[PDB]
């Protein structure tokens, strides 16, 4: 928790996160096309970083912007407030959102709580918990989160785990026989979730949606979730493992504005996000492919993510458990 | 602390380990041209890991051979030392040096504790509270511990911490104006060590070296380590920094082997770091650069690192604190 708040602390960091041009520029659209939401408010700005939200409120003519950051980068912000001639407007609280203090409640709660996946680093629980602050006509921008989940075909990335592994063959690393720890290190290599993008052209059903709706959704709804799926396979082959992506929707008063992750839309630094089965399940075009994704909070500031799929024709099942906090990083 | 044994229980990072050739054939060499050593000897292998040394101990005929590791890297050295038949010679004992019990004395510590810069990560701590177990008569593998430092010259590394700060210029990057945090910018890039590898030729001056005894030195001697240095220019130019390495040497009856991560020498997974000063010093060859290199032990598992220098013949001086926790990895 003290390394989450040093990682968010550092000006490299915010100055990566700003140079995502979709990022940066969907959040500055979907404020300013939606002004009239912002025109004279009261703002909350959660994990304000820099503070650009915040600024981007300010552009929008809201009264009073309280912008909560937890971590060091919040005497930052403070410098650019200032700097900027906002210190009656922007009023930046150091501390964490569920212990500092707010003399008045809100109209609108802007925020960045997206982690890979959507759900990876758990500050929605932040955003979500930061509601008690909100008037009961209030809104949330972002206001919904869909996490699309689709079966994919990729032999290479599947053997590319092995090749990895096969380090451990070898019978004599300087008189030592590492064999007996190839399984373990297959093993482990498969319980990465592989951040990169892909072509479309490798997934082999159309997405089934999980929808969260921040404006109803409570700080709870987020230690267990279910993701059933039912896949109508549009392709015959291998099925390697599920490919997940996200969108949120800013839904003002005049616009509805996207923020898309999907592989048929511009690169963001989210990339979008593979787990492997262990074993790749043979299906035809036709086949239905059914089974769970169940996402488990721990005590780590991330999921357990559980995967169970089966094809209803054959029966063949596949499995894996795998691990959101030690992802591979394949870009 | 729960961070650091669960990266190291990764077998993708034993296997990385494992593959630097001068780190793993040097340790062999300096056990094995060393057998009397540890023929019919008692052995403490400390951070065993996967449990390379222990093997190596064993290929020299040790007798016994205890295996500690604190990771769960533990349970996995556990089953190559099954798989190798040597059950009845190498115990695997889960837990940290610090807390489990050995039901003897020792002949023989071995141990990989180096980090950058020989004392970053701290597990040198680990290896001298290992001494409780030894003999009298006992040895050390490795049984010194050289740090070298130079001054170097090198504009375009300094150029480039200021070309990465000047994102913060923008006087309008989406209506804000980013330039009052350029120089908070830049400070943070400064206050990062830089690992990677540097040509001999821009070294300014001969290393200065500052030994440890890990026979003799105690825990305590760690928490503060000064480092006073003069250095006698060999060339006439910008002193961008100092560059540290550092050597240790296995001194067995037979032979003393080093392993050496100085630029001179063969690659290894240490590089090479260097720690830039705020602003330059011109010095012309003939001119001497003193001052002092202090490195204080943070509650964090590593230091904090203060450098002080100046040109006797000119008073122009120059420092810098750096935190080696935010290394810069430029290779
Ligand atoms: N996006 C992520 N991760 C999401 C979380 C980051 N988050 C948002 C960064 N705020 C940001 O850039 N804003 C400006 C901006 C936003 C959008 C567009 C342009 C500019 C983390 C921030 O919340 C803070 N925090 C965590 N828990 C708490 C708390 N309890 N209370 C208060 N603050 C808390 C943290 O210290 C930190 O400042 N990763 C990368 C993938 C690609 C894009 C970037
Ligand atoms: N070398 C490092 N870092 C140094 C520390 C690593 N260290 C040595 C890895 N042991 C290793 O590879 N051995 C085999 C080997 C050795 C040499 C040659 C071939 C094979 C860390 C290890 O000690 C453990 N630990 C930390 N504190 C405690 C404790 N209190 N008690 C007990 N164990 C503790 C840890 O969990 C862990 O298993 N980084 C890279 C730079 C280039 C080379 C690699
Ligand atoms: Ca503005
Ligand atoms: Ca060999
Ligand atoms: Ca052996
Ligand atoms: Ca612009």
């Amino acid at each position: 928790a003290v390394q989450y708040f040093q990682f968010y602390g550092y000006l490299s960091q915010q100055q990566n996160m700003m140079q995502d041009y979709v990022r940066t520029g969907t959040y500055q659209r979907a404020i300013l096309q939606n002004h009239t939401d912002f025109k004279d408010k009261i703002v909350l700005d959660v994990g304000c970083g820099s503070g650009i939200l915040s600024f981007f409120a300010a552009q929008a003519g809201a009264r009073k912007i309280y912008a909560v950051e937890a971590s060091t980068m919040a005497q930052h912000a403070e410098v650019l407030v200032k700097s900027n001639n906002l210190t009656d407007r922007i009023v930046v609280i150091p501390g964490k959102v569920e212990e500092v203090s707010l003399p008045e409640q809100v109209d609108i709660i802007i925020s960045e709580p997206m982690g890979y996946m959507l759900f990876n680093e758990r500050m929605l629980e932040s955003y979500l918990h930061a509601k008690k602050y909100l008037k009961p006509s209030g809104n949330m921008f972002p206001t919904i989160g869909d996490v699309h989940l689709a079966p994919f075909t990729d032999e290479q990335l599947y053997m590319e785990q092995f090749t990895k592994a096969n380090f451990w063959y070898q019978p004599s690393f300087h008189g030592v026989d590492l064999s007996a720890l190839r399984g373990a290190a297959v093993d482990e290599y498969f319980r990465q979730p592989v951040v990169d993008t892909f072509d479309i052209r490798i997934l082999m059903a159309k997405s089934v949606k999980y929808t969260v709706n921040f404006l109803e959704a409570k700080e709870g709804d987020l230690h267990r979730i279910e993701i059933p799926f039912k896949f109508h396979m549009l392709h015959s082959g291998l099925v390697h493992g599920l490919a997940f992506w996200f969108d949120v929707a800013f839904i003002g008063s005049i616009m509805t504005v996207w923020l898309s992750t999907a592989p048929t839309e511009p690169l963001t630094h989210w990339y979008q996000v593979r787990c492997l089965f262990q074993s790749p399940l043979f299906a035809k075009a036709g086949d239905t492919l059914s089974g769970t994704c169940l996402l488990i909070a721990n005590k780590r500031q991330s999921y357990d993510i559980s995967i169970v799929a089966q094809v209803d024709q054959t029966g063949s099942k596949s499995s894996n458990l795998l691990d959101l906090k030690n992802p591979f990083f394949r870009y």
